[PDB]
């Protein structure tokens, strides 16, 4: 009997540190009814053993596991069959990217694995590639071709979050939650701690916000440092967060761990936020006002560069998120398979995509392309071939190398919502402003006219909202 | 066998038009398993039918009186010892109407009838007298003794808001849905209408807003006119609302009932809020600028004598809300019940308490507290007296002389609560706008300012709303 004979359609890894324990014991004699192998892992402290599994005996297996309390992962491993069928799937997608993706292959991608986070996550960018045609369309054609255009970008930033908010996301939660198998991530008083963040995010928040215009100001004085300062603030707030959000997460030490992550993320995004918007907010109403408020030679690239310098940054994240055989004596098709569940333990790729990581980056751009579609009208356009390609990218990714997390059969979004509708707003608002100040620009009109306007614009584009969600709610 | 004797726990009203039809011969032949007496009528087209009930009849008896479809109402009929036990609870809250209501007689009451409409609307009104003894009494004290008062307006309406809305509320609803026992009231494309009101209810709200303040002129110029035009503006009102919305309700032609009358009663508050609230806002920011505006002499009865007609329309509203025999040789027991079915179906007082319109009023007097308790300290004390009379004369009409809607066995707030927040919301802004307008009167900064900090604080109050109610939902 070999690994591959025994065909596993579930994956057990357990400390071999109990080796005097000698846990292995523990999971033979209740072996009894299903047959399983053993093989030493890829440490000295691990071992694999790889378990068939079936509907019959899906109780009582896990409920045993979970007393024992020194499994360290649970991997429901995809045998030839069901990888098989993923092979094919990739390949139709693989084949033509130019057209949009359809909801058949949503469909059956959602069926072959039965994992709600997977299915959440390629809902949202598929919908989101589709909603880009038309508002890309619009951008190519205004340009080309020579007050509507703002109009339609505020008309549909506002009908995409209604639709996916209130008619969309609904049916996906309902068909996820139908499922709702065995999953491995969850097997195996909050007024004070999270009031206390917002100060000292605030603090740091100003730090890097300065910083970044100090070391702005570095090059112009001195092109290598335009790639050390787009290295080092990631690497500041990465140090920053390392030695102050998950002290607080810890200090609060909230019983649930999926709520905790949920924090953890939501903390990283205020410093997000705040170091790479409002410095755009900051720099966009203050970079013509401020020469006849006489500062202090002045230049276009005090805000050329600032914009490259904070677009490149999101892009950084972009690319960063994109003896034992001879012992066994293990085939060439056993020695794959061991080294598909090495890679799901220590190589990064082979890690459960983090929903919250893969939709921060699409809820930041979202962000940035209704907040300053109005003064660069390709932008959407370069978000469509981005999300095009992250799309095949992400797709392959997750299907073919992401560790699974859910079983194919039972066994017993949240902050990122309320973001995107809070983008959306802002959005909303910052490109009616700058049309109101832009298109006759250096400023026509006194502060008190531009801020009285960009209330105005705050509360209609809010009751408008309302009115769109209202009517979805209807159906 | 007379009426007493038979005892009626249920009460059915037939029309008896169709005495050819004579659907008593229906009535009786469905009356083979429980005992019944028939007996006609107020009028000479009905007729009166009482029967005994219980849990074991009582699907199939409903379900054919459904399916003959010409029974004109259903009354739950108290019979002598329910009526008895409402006696003592009466009694019993009527002993010492000056201390707070508890939730124990509460709770009593609601045991007792069984109806989620009065148990929510009492749980309510207790509520809102529990958190009114402490703002009055910190309304003497300030009188009394001489910001802080405005900064404790602002907190106490924020707080009571979001500790109904998410503390109690839920509660309450879970208890009384866990009851949904059979209502009688509900046995036997929107945006299209609904838009188009809101361009109407501004047409008009304009017309009276104007014709308030022209006839208001007309007293000066001339003590009777004070009653008349307090009589004609809600007599107005009213037929404006009969040959418009009730149109526009028919023609919307929603299929469910409840909503219906929920769209309704949310067409005559817009017009009764802009009437009520919109001149005072007006006046109260324009009393004293308009003088140095150059109006056009200037008097105080502008604003003391407008606040005084505005005052009392609601008190009006207040006001207005607060041969059978002897051919049936009726006992004096029986003489009784029959008046009291009559009373049921003709007289205004025995009709269903309607849970939007007493809502509706004390809605308004909680708008008015929050909203002018800034310039009138001794207002929560009214209104707290006011709140307790009208809590002991509403209790004693709902259980003793109101319609009841639910049976004492099963048989198989909505707008109000957007309506409050807004409420809070804005009385929050207009305290803090007359605490920073009024404080050093004539008016020391431009309106730019004013307006920016009535900004900020609409924004602050939204942004402490939330916090608040994301404390109270985490437990």
């Amino acid at each position: 009997q070999t690994i591959t004979s025994l065909d596993p359609n579930c994956v057990i890894v357990f400390n071999k540190t109990s080796s005097a324990n000698e846990k292995s014991l523990n999971v033979e004699f209740k072996r009894l009814n299903i047959h399983s192998i053993i093989e030493p892992g890829h440490d000295l402290q691990t071992s694999y053993a790889f378990i068939r599994i079936h509907q019959d005996n899906a109780k009582p297996l896990f409920s045993f596991l979970q007393n024992l309390d020194f499994i360290e992962s649970i991997i429901p491993y995809h045998d030839t069959e069901l990888s098989d069928d993923l092979h094919k799937l990739i390949s139709i997608s693989k084949s033509k990217i130019l057209e949009a993706p359809k909801q058949y292959e949503l469909y059956n991608l959602s069926n072959l694995t039965n994992n709600p986070k997977q299915s959440l996550y390629f809902a949202f960018l598929q919908n989101y590639i589709k909603w880009l045609i038309p508002f890309s369309f619009f951008g190519l054609s205004i340009r080309f071709l020579s007050s509507t255009y703002s109009l339609f970008a505020i008309l549909w930033t506002l009908s995409f979050t209604a639709f996916w908010l209130y008619k969309y996301e609904p049916f996906w939660s309902d068909r996820l939650s139908k499922y709702s198998s065995f999953s491995t991530i969850e097997f195996l008083v909050i007024m004070l701690k999270k009031c206390c963040f917002i100060p000292v995010a605030l603090l740091f928040g100003a730090i890097l916000l300065s910083f970044q215009l100090y070391c702005f100001a570095l090059e112009i004085f001195i092109f290598l440092p335009t790639i050390l300062i787009c290295t080092f603030t990631p690497v500041l707030t990465v140090i920053y967060n390392k030695y102050f959000v998950e002290p607080m997460t810890k200090w609060e030490n909230h019983s649930s761990v999926v709520n905790a992550k949920k924090s953890k993320e939501a903390k990283n995004f205020v410093i997000i936020f705040l170091s790479s918007y409002v410095p755009l907010l900051i720099t966009l109403f203050l970079y013509l006002p401020m020469g006849h408020l006489l500062t202090a030679i002045i230049d276009t690239k005090r805000y050329e560069d600032q914009f490259f310098y904070f677009i490149v940054i999101n892009q950084l994240i972009q690319f960063s998120m994109e003896s034992e055989i001879g012992k066994a004596q293990l085939s060439s098709s056993d020695m794959k398979i061991w080294s598909k569940v090495k890679s799901y333990q220590t190589d990064p790729w082979g890690a459960t995509f983090d929903l919250d990581a893969n939709f921060k980056k699409l809820l930041l751009q979202f962000g940035y392309l209704v907040m300053f579609s109005t003064i660069w009208p390709l932008a959407p356009f370069i978000c469509l071939i981005v999300n095009l390609i992250v799309y095949q990218v992400d797709l392959r990714k997750a299907v073919l190398y992401s560790k699974p997390e859910y079983f194919p059969f039972p066994i017993y979004v949240g902050l990122w919502n309320s973001v995107l509708v809070m983008f959306s707003i802002l959005g909303c608002v910052i490109t009616a402003t700058l049309t109101y100040m832009y298109q006759s620009c250096p400023i026509n009109h006194s502060w008190i006219n531009i801020v009285l306007y960009a209330v105005f614009i705050e509360h209609v584009s809010v009751a408008i909202f309302f009115l769109f969600s209202s009517i979805l709610k209807s159906s």
